[PDB]
DNA sequence: CGCTGAGAATAGAAGTAGGAGTATGCTTGCG
């Protein structure tokens, strides 16, 4: 229908995107940041567009998150205690006399607006079954762990329920369903999390390995809603992503029958798990890049599935109680018109003769897992489909396809090796310097200026790279330490080499400071470095490793990754914070469209810089600029922080591009920040021939 | 202290129901 005008809309500190022919609005904030009053917008009949309620507001903001409060905590306590917990604020749990402590009770509030590790539980063993627990921002009813007793969790207001609001104490010891968790609107999974919560949960750990039966099948169903932005580009996205499904499920062992079916209005079926090459993975990938498009119906699509399921015997076949289904729904819409899709889940149950017994339930063998996109799903209907097992996850809600496609690109990613550059696998149990394997920290102690806490990144077995204003030649070699990998030891220096056309003399009797062109430095370490889980490299530049991170074809020049890496935007990148010896993840913008200038021009406050005639006499072309306060409040560069990567996140790997040079103002640990506060970095693409001659033989593969 | 038969309300029909609703969730005016 008709649009309406977009006078007004911009918020805060934020950025929105127009779906659904421009009817419907998402608001996006920075991270940590939130939306207030609301996330999303719709088209009036009356030419406005929806008013912002939270007590009409006049124009929208973004405001920090908050993390819940924990309503209550059964046999202990928790502290500190507060109403709300701001980000990266601890909380630890202690249970009461004589009870016994489960999960993890160091919580943290993570920059999500969710707390980090799981539940903690205070448990002693009185009852048949275990406590469930409260998950934080629910409210448990019940406290009797008898069998058959129940427990109901309950959200607070404006929050949406993920996973179950009853569980029953069942036959065994284990509770039914899943636990609960609280979901706010904004609130979006990583493609990290989303990958190892489907990867576990699909499979058990021996490495993994899907358990199948004595004799047994594995009948899997993708179906995706390709009304929206799903079926764009002819499920260019959902092509890939089911693509590198296929493989990574081939690559445990098994051969399942495959069925595809794609659904807008009506379902449309390519593959059937009947036709004898539903088993071949490769004719089911060819018939797959060969989709075509062409209001959403969903329970059409889940009765094809049913159709599929269900035989046509006298009466049943051969080997149907040992099948195992697996159905994997992919949407960005569902508003369940057509019918009401649950009652076909019920008769698939039905079939599978699953929940028709008390010593053979056989949940074992059907999974549902749904794929939500965009803010536009209906967190209750997804939730409602998906199924719910103890310690695992089956509904996940994603941001873009782009996220989606990188959740199965990590999982592809997952079993390579340890020399997969700028690789990361989010775990369970991990701590920071498992989030940041590259990360190398440089001390060097002259006090003559000061403890320069410089950091570095690990590029290669040997080399560790850095800035060079870190170094001197006064600095001796008994003065430089580096340590990776978090640990006490530092490590051996052989050389530190200086691009040669370095000098912070500048241009000094030009009357400049500091000119900090070049500023680049690589430190060749004497001994090797032992690649772990706690020390691994970076990708580097124009190197095939990052062409095949960026999921490129080999043929592929050193131009093209740059304007992948480094187009002619506001180029989303992060880098690494010293915060109380935390690593934390500040998350920047590299201004390298129109606001360029804009960000060069921000250099004249920095010291000895307030005379300089020419600004592009400082700030030269082998620099890249992130800071200020537009399109969003980028957070600013510590003194520490100096000489680290700054590092482009793309297809879930994760790219050095720069390398932290300077700063216009020093504001480190703060918020009232000046929005002339820039900071300026070495590009890397700049600096390439000094690093392919010096790196040469690393096996680094440079172009 | 009684009718409300028409409108509001983050959209917004049109019934009339102390309805409903993707983050929530109602009142006009008449002694």
């Amino acid at each position: 229908q008709g649009s309406c005008s977009l006078e007004g809309v911009e918020i805060k500190g934020g950025s929105f995107r127009l779906l659904q022919e421009g009817q419907a609005l998402e608001y996006v904030c920075p991270s940590g940041f939130y939306p207030y009053p609301v996330q999303t917008r719709t088209c009036r009949s009356t030419g406005s567009w929806s008013t912002l309620k939270t007590k009409t507001v006049r124009k929208a903001e973004c405001r920090a998150i908050h993390c819940p409060r924990p309503h209550d905590f059964e046999n202990g306590e928790y502290w500190p205690r507060s109403p709300y917990y701001n980000v990266s604020d601890e909380i630890s749990f202690h249970c009461y006399d004589g009870y016994t402590l489960r999960g993890s009770a160091n919580r943290t509030c993570q920059v999500n607006g969710r707390w980090s590790g799981q539940t903690a539980i205070c448990d002693n063993g009185a009852g048949y079954c275990s406590n469930p627990g409260i998950p934080i921002g629910t409210r448990k009813v019940g406290s009797q762990y008898r069998l058959e007793d129940s427990v109901t969790y309950h959200c607070s207001r404006g929050l949406t329920l993920r996973g179950s609001q009853r569980r029953t104490c069942q036959e065994g010891g284990s509770w039914s369903g899943t636990e609960p968790s609280c979901q706010d609107s904004f609130m979006y999974d990583t493609p990290q999390e989303v990958a190892e919560a489907f990867l576990s949960s699909l499979t058990e750990t021996i490495k993994r390995k899907i358990v199948l039966d004595p004799s047994g099948s594995m009948n899997i169903y993708l179906v995706l809603d390709g009304s929206d932005s799903i079926g764009a580009s002819n499920f260019t996205g959902a092509k890939k992503c089911l693509v590198n499904l296929i493989e990574k499920v081939a690559s445990y062992g098994v051969k399942p029958r495959y069925g595809l079916v794609t659904y807008a209005t009506y379902p449309k079926i390519w593959v059937k798990v009947s036709e004898a090459d539903s088993s071949n993975a490769d004719w089911v990938t060819k018939q797959l890049n060969e989709i075509n498009y062409e209001g959403t119906n969903t329970k059409k699509a889940l009765q094809a599935v049913y159709s599929m399921m269900s035989w046509p015997d006298d009466v049943p076949p051969e080997g149907w109680n040992r099948t195992r289904h697996v159905i994997i729904l992919m949407t960005d819409g569902l508003h369940n018109m057509g019918g009401d899709p649950i009652t076909v889940i019920d008769e698939i149950r039905d079939l599978l003769y699953i929940g028709k017994d008390r010593k053979n339930p056989r949940e074992d063998y059907l999974d549902v897992y749904v794929f939500g996109v965009g803010p536009l799903v209906n967190q209750v209907n997804i939730n409602a489909l998906a199924s719910k097992k103890d310690n695992e996850q089956h509904v996940f809600k994603v941001k873009d396809m782009e996220n989606l496609e990188d959740v199965f690109y990590q999982m592809i990613d997952e079993s390579q090796s340890l020399s997969l550059c700028g690789m990361v696998w989010e775990h369970r149990k991990g701590t920071d310097y498992h989030k940041q394997p590259w990360q190398a920290k440089i001390s060097v102690i002259r006090p003559s200026k000061g403890h320069e806490s410089c950091m570095g990144a690990v590029v290669s077995e040997y080399f560790v790279l850095t800035a060079a204003h870190c170094f001197t030649v006064d600095d001796k070699e008994h003065s430089i330490k580096v340590s990776v990998g978090g640990e006490k030891r530092d490590l051996e220096i052989e050389v530190v080499l200086f691009h040669p056309n370095y000098n912070i003399n500048g241009k000094k009797e030009a009357g400049i400071p500091e000119f900090y062109d070049y500023d680049v430095a690589l430190i060749k370490l004497k001994n090797k470095l032992k690649y772990g889980q706690t020390i691994r490299p970076i990708c580097l530049p124009c190197t095939e490793g990052t062409t095949r991170a960026l999921r490129l074809p080999p043929t592929t020049t050193c131009q093209q990754q740059k304007e992948e890496l480094l187009p002619a935007q506001d180029i989303k990148a992060l880098f690494v914070s010293e915060e109380e010896k935390k690593l934390t993840r500040k998350e920047v913008y590299i201004k390298n469209g129109d606001k360029k200038g804009s960000c060069e021009r921000d250099a004249q406050y920095a010291p000895g810089y307030d005379k300089v005639k020419d600004i592009s006499e400082v700030v030269t072309p082998r620099f890249l600029c992130t800071g200020g306060v537009s399109p969003y409040a980028d957070p600013n560069t510590c003194r520490g922080d100096s000489g680290g990567p700054l590092i482009v996140h793309k297809r879930s790997r994760f790219i050095q591009v720069g390398v932290i040079s300077w700063g216009v103002v020093d504001v480190c640990k703060n918020k009232q920040v000046p929005a002339h506060a820039r900071d300026f970095h070495i590009n890397l693409f700049q600096v390439l021939p000094w690093l392919k001659e010096k790196l040469q033989d690393e096996d680094l593969g440079f172009l």
